[PDB]
């Protein structure tokens, strides 16, 4: 329809959306405006503290923003924990046992869990992390100190003592998928992940080789084990969040890119450890990705004249 849409960029430092800001121009149908110009169709907003209250007011403007208000209820450690312990649906065998500790909480239920394991004489190594410096120990009282020492509401999570290692180099790793949730709440998983292998033994590795280390050194395949369970976790996590961030009755549209962080243990079991709301990408994939975003979440709303899986 030879029409030209408009957009503002409120986050100059996002490499994922500094990229998108381009691919748009590439279609010859988009024009970037002044960061403060309110006549935009699409707003590539800021990582945190985004002005959602001013969306869908400008007369006649249908607006889309690249963040779901309230999506931090899944992205912040402490929140993610409450969310899984709240909704009855969350059968969460894939989520490390976790407790929120306020410096000044669940440190009482934590101690109970800790002591129970101590008497049953089983793995009792935990890791204390900050919701937004990490400690890994077996001493509760000590872990709790660390928390109180530096006020910042930490989370005490059960540490995976039996992690699937790699080689050469026998190093620990973690996988990270990219999930795109559009304005109608369709979920799309980019066919490519990325691993963050460790330097010292127990570099960034892609699904290219890793799909091999699962066969040329193991039994099953990349799909028949990991990629299978990963989909289930994504689906339930976002399904439990929908009610609290659905834009069905809001005066504007919303879409968002999430970066899920997983881990695999000895028995090839996949655990969820974190979900990042403003994930960057590999310098390599930054292209086939940012184009799926425009295709699936932007152009789907503002029409112009495989790679993704729909969970
Ligand atoms: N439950 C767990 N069991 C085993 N290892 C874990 C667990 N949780 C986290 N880790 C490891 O701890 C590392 C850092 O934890 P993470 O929760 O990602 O912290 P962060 O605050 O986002 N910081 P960053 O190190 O920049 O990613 C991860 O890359 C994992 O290798
Ligand atoms: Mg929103
Ligand atoms: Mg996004
Ligand atoms: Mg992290």
């Amino acid at each position: 329809g030879s029409f030209t849409y408009t957009f503002v960029v409120r986050d100059e430092n996002s490499t994922v959306y500094a990229e998108v800001a381009k691919i748009l121009l590439a279609s010859g149908q988009w024009k970037r405006l002044k960061r403060d110009n309110p006549k935009f169709n699409l707003m590539l907003g800021e990582r945190n503290r985004l002005p959602f209250g001013r969306l869908g007011h400008e007369p006649g403007l249908v607006q889309l923003v690249n963040y779901y208000r309230g999506a931090d209820k899944l992205c912040r450690k402490a929140s993610l924990v409450k969310l899984i312990k709240t909704s009855p649906e969350l059968t969460c065998t894939w989520f490390p046992e976790s407790y929120v500790i306020y410096p000044t909480d669940e440190r009482e239920e934590f101690r109970s869990s800790f002591n129970k394991k101590k008497e049953n004489e089983e793995g009792n190594v935990w890791i204390a992390k900050s919701s937004s410096g990490i400690l890994i120990s077996s001493d509760a009282t000590e872990l709790l100190d660390f928390i109180d020492n530096q006020g910042q509401v930490h989370v005490i999570q059960k540490y995976l003592e039996s992690p699937l290692l790699l080689e050469p180099g026998h190093r620990k790793f973690d996988i990270r998928s990219w999930v795109l949730v559009d304005n109608q709440y369709n979920i799309y998983l980019y066919r490519e992940g990325v691993l963050r292998t460790s330097s010292e033994p127990y570099n960034e590795m892609f699904f290219e080789e890793f799909n091999q280390y699962l066969v040329t050194s193991l039994n099953i395949n990349l799909e028949n084990s990991i990629l299978c369970q990963i989909k289930e976790i994504i689906r339930v996590c976002l399904s439990c969040l929908e009610p609290a961030i659905s834009t069905k009755y809001l005066p504007y549209h919303s879409f968002q890119l999430f970066g899920f962080d997983f881990m695999v243990d000895k028995n090839l079991k996949v655990w969820l450890i974190e979900v990042n709301g403003a994930p960057a990408c590999a310098q390599k994939l930054y292209a086939e990705l940012c184009k799926g975003i425009v295709d699936l979440a932007i152009s789907s709303v503002f029409p112009l004249n495989n790679v993704f899986i729909k969970l």
